[PDB]
């Protein structure tokens, strides 16, 4: 396979200054004429001029109006256009091409494609070369003049990046529009859209300069009503970047566009952000609660890229985390400010420690700045995004808000209008660090290891208290497991946010402080500590590590009840759960492998269950927090702690633990399910698409979590509650009623009821598909076959394919059926999908990432299916790289 290496980066011998495009859309072809105003750089050594250009049909090629001919002045192999050096000018020149492309048959959704009746582009990372020839890499920055023409009746709205500078009629019922984007950009930020789109709009006046910005949000006509929350989220986003970062929008217009067929969530094209409809459109009658948070986050994310990615862009794709880690950090700051709920940060932590930790212990483990790739699309990973965001957040923890803001400013201003690298960012932060420490010899050179070193650090603790001296110590050790990226691991700069809790009275004993661990081990000592404390470690989850708290369950309970920090309370709960899960898993595993006729299980700690009851019954405690405490850790979290995992033993373990606790708490759960109803399902704001009460949303999640626990328990007469809950106006409730009805004969009646409620809204139907797919049904395989035949059919819409299959892959007992039939089913879907959408196919590989964690029978079954997929003729480069790396062949 062709591999690209970070260390091999070199500036191009060429410069592209201006791009002038004419994109003429017809029924059965689109013609792209492009003029590149180019020059020779100071790095040129008289090389051939080589353009990327994938699957283009050439009409004409010229330089300075000299026609060039195949085999004489150029070669084209359907991937690269090589202009031989003799015909490459030595000073500024005009390169002209005209090619034919076919959006109507572009089911890969990269380049120019058709999504329902909308023509749309996606260029990040390497899609622009599927539209026209280019030196398609992000250091080739240029200015764009784009004309789009099409049939006026079919495609009345025409958009490209920047200012609309003309609109005109064309004979034969056609029309055109011309766009000028005055901001230099890499080609991955080009976009065009053509469609019968409807819109909502508003005017926003910037905070400092008072610039009037016109905000447009667009969709197909059927769904225009569902645009309102996205428009509000955009205004919130603009105001947050102004308020926190001093950053104002930099064009007279910003358009957001929803399309039905999109490989990811959205895309930050300059002035023209394009979204998966699932991440832009909602209405309260037709969307689950989680859509609201998703839209806030995705709108914010793409908006924040306007500076962290667009105004400062990437030198090369190895630097991806510079824009994604940083942008995810910005959107997390924004969403924590907008939602004002502790469960927002907790959800980010849960994501990282489940999916990203799994990745980082897998054969796919990479640092957040990778050293090599075949298909850059395979490095848009939870590592680069989520570990990247945590590395970007640690700078704020280390510097505090004022100095973080100063370092950020240094970065964004120095590199404005240009490319940057991870080093540039670290250097700006280092400037702020010198200022914070008032020491111009302090440096963050060690910090760079967070970019280059793979794997998750493990941080462990020991404690000592001297009662006579009133002195306490915390001894800390870090360890990162060697891997294929580094045989020798180095210690990182790990910021440890800490408090100390008095176990007598539950009160804070120190001003919170952040310990700066830089060595492999260190001991931090505290004086004037009046009683032996319980330490509250890694507050806010202050580094992306495995924490070994070395606390007793009694200590953990006291923190769960009394600490101030949400994360530590939740983590202490998590750790009590983990200790139980491991112990019970081992007891079940021994019983199974020894074929014992009887054995013991360690019961769940009774004082821990009392603590759960105390928290749930506290009318002043947080509803979202409560839903985290009654839930066991995610299976993908748990699997980071078990080698040769027998999935069926794990399912048995979880069931036992849940049943132990419900046998004590089900009456509390039922009482709370009823008591929370009035506030949870109050209809304030039900007609207001500009406002969401996230606390109320958390109350609904708590109610629906409790209902699931009581339904699996078969709590007496709970089917009555299930039927009532199905009549709620909130889709989060009525779809929950379907899921929880899985344990009852009413399942298929609720399946039909909710289908009918869902079938006339594209996105609600996809949410119904996910609800079915995730259902805890013994007959899940027959239900999946029913979904395939009656609803999915031959959809190539990634959202439909993902909705049917991915939730089912999270079914621990059924997806991991020892026959291998779940592995075979998903491998067939992957291979089917790879023939038209390689990116989606690689997404659908997700459940195989943990293969080498499983028991050896399931390792074998998984490996057989991965090798079967690797044998498939015409396998994509995306899938082949992914599977070769995952199976230890690359
Ligand atoms: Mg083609
Ligand atoms: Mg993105
Ligand atoms: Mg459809
Ligand atoms: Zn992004």
């Amino acid at each position: 396979p062709k591999i690209h290496y970070r260390k091999d980066y070199k500036p191009s011998g060429f410069i592209i200054n201006n791009v002038t495009l004419n994109i003429n859309i017809h029924d059965n072809e689109t013609i792209v004429r492009s003029v590149l105003d180019m020059d020779i750089s100071k790095h040129n050594v008289g090389e051939d001029l080589v353009f990327d250009g994938v699957g283009l049909k050439i009409n004409e090629i010229s330089i300075n109006n000299k026609k060039l001919v195949e085999g004489e002045e150029y070669t084209y192999d359907n991937e690269f256009l090589t202009i031989f050096s003799k015909f490459v000018p030595k000073s500024k020149f005009a390169f002209s091409s005209e090619v034919i492309i076919h959006p109507e048959t572009n089911y890969a959704l990269t380049g120019l494609y058709k999504s329902k009746n909308i023509i749309v582009s996606q260029c990040e990372a390497t899609g622009f070369r599927r539209i026209t020839f280019f030196i398609d890499r992000p250091d080739m920055m240029a200015k764009y003049d784009v004309t789009v023409t099409a049939d006026k009746e079919k495609y009345p709205v025409l958009l490209s990046n920047g200012d609309k500078v003309n609109e005109f009629e064309i004979p034969g019922g056609r029309h055109g529009a011309r766009f000028n984007d005055p901001h230099l950009k890499p080609c991955y930020l080009f976009a065009v859209v053509a469609g019968d789109l409807k819109h909502l709009s508003a005017t926003y006046i910037t905070k400092y300069t008072k610039k009037k910005v016109e905000l447009y949000v667009f969709s197909e006509e059927k769904y225009v009503s569902k645009l309102q929350w996205a428009l509000e989220c955009l205004k919130k986003s603009m105001a947050f970047d102004e308020d926190y970062f001093g950053l104002e929008y930099d064009l007279s217009r910003l358009n957001l566009v929803a399309v039905s067929d999109f490989n990811v969530g959205a895309m930050e094209n300059k002035g023209l952000n394009i979204f998966n409809a699932n991440s832009l459109l909602a209405s309260k009658k037709n969307s689950i609660d989680f859509s609201y948070a998703r839209i806030l986050t995705v709108v914010g994310h793409e908006y924040f890229h306007n500076y962290t990615g667009n105004r400062v862009t990437l030198r090369d794709w190895f630097q991806l985390t510079l824009k994604e880690g940083l942008t995810v950090h910005r959107e997390n700051l924004f969403s924590e400010e907008m939602t004002k709920t502790v469960t927002t940060r907790l959800s980010h932590v849960d994501l990282l420690r489940s999916v990203q930790f799994l990745e980082d212990s897998s054969p796919l483990s990479h640092p957040i700045r990778p050293e090599s790739y075949v298909s850059m699309e395979n490095f848009y990973t939870t590592t680069v995004y989520d570990k990247g965001s945590e590395v970007m957040r640690m700078y704020l923890t280390i510097l505090g808000e004022e100095y973080y803001k100063k370092g950020f400013d240094i970065y964004i201003k120095k590199n404005d209008g240009n490319t940057a690298t991870c080093e540039d960012f670290n250097y700006a932060m280092e400037q702020a660090y010198k200022m914070k420490k008032a020491d111009n010899s302090a440096n963050l050179n060690q910090y760079l290891l967070w970019f280059s070193q793979s794997g998750t650090p493990h941080v462990s603790f020991k404690y000592n208290y001297d009662a006579e001296k009133k002195q306490y110590s915390i001894h800390v050790n870090q360890y990162t497991k060697p891997d294929e990226n580094q045989k020798e691991k180095k210690p990182l700069f790990i910021p440890i946010s800490v408090g100390l809790i008095n176990p007598e009275n539950g009160k804070e004993m120190i001003s919170q402080t952040t310990l700066e661990l830089t060595k492999e081990s260190d001991t931090f000592v505290f004086n004037n500590i009046a009683v032996k404390p319980i330490p509250s470690l890694f507050r806010g989850f202050s580094a992306p590590v495995y924490i070994e708290d070395n606390l007793t369950d009694e200590e953990r309970i006291l923190l769960l009840k009394y600490d101030s920090d949400a994360f530590v309370r939740y983590n202490s709960c998590t750790n009590i759960y983990m200790k139980q899960i491991l112990m019970n898993y081992n007891e079940f595993l021994k019983a199974k492998n020894e074929k014992l006729e009887s054995f013991n299980l360690t019961p769940v700690n009774a004082q821990f269950i009392d603590a759960i009851k105390y928290l749930l019954e506290d009318p002043h405690a947080d509803a979202g927090f409560k839903s985290y405490i009654v839930s066991l850790p995610q299976d993908r979290y748990i699997i980071n702690f078990v080698s040769n995992l027998d999935t069926d033993v794990l399912a048995d373990t979880k069931e036992y633990i849940y049943k132990q606790i419900g046998d004590k708490l089900n009456d509390v759960y039922y009482k709370m399910f009823k008591s929370l109803e009035a506030k949870a399902d109050d209809l304030t704001y039900f007609n207001d698409e500009s406002h969401v009460d996230f606390d109320q949303m958390n109350m609904r999640t708590l109610r629906n979590t409790l209902l699931s626990l009581l339904s699996k328990a078969q709590y007496p007469n709970i089917l009555n509650e299930i039927i009532e809950h199905s009549k709620s106006p909130y889709p989060s409730n009525w779809l929950t009623s379907l899921s929880v009805s899985a344990y009852f004969d009413k399942y298929f009646e609720l399946y039909d009821k909710t289908y009918k409620l869902s079938k006339d809204d594209e996105l609600l139907l996809q949410e119904w598909l996910k609800t079915v797919s995730r259902s805890d049904r013994k007959d899940i395989y027959e239900i999946l076959k029913k979904l395939e035949n009656e609803v999915l059919k031959d959809s190539k819409n990634p959202n439909d394919i993902r909705a049917v299959y991915l939730p089912f892959t999270n079914n621990l007992r059924r997806f991991h059926d020892i026959s291998g039939k779940g592995y075979k089913l998903i491998a067939e879907v992957i291979t089917k999908t790879d023939k038209f959408n390689p990116m989606v196919a690689t997404q659908l590989c997700e459940p195989f990432k943990l293969w080498n964690k499983l028991d050896t029978k399931r390792q074998e079954l998984m490996l057989n299916e991965m090798n079967t997929m690797l044998q498939e003729p015409n396998i994509s480069n995306n899938l082949k790289e992914y599977l070769l790396r995952l199976t230890n062949k690359l």
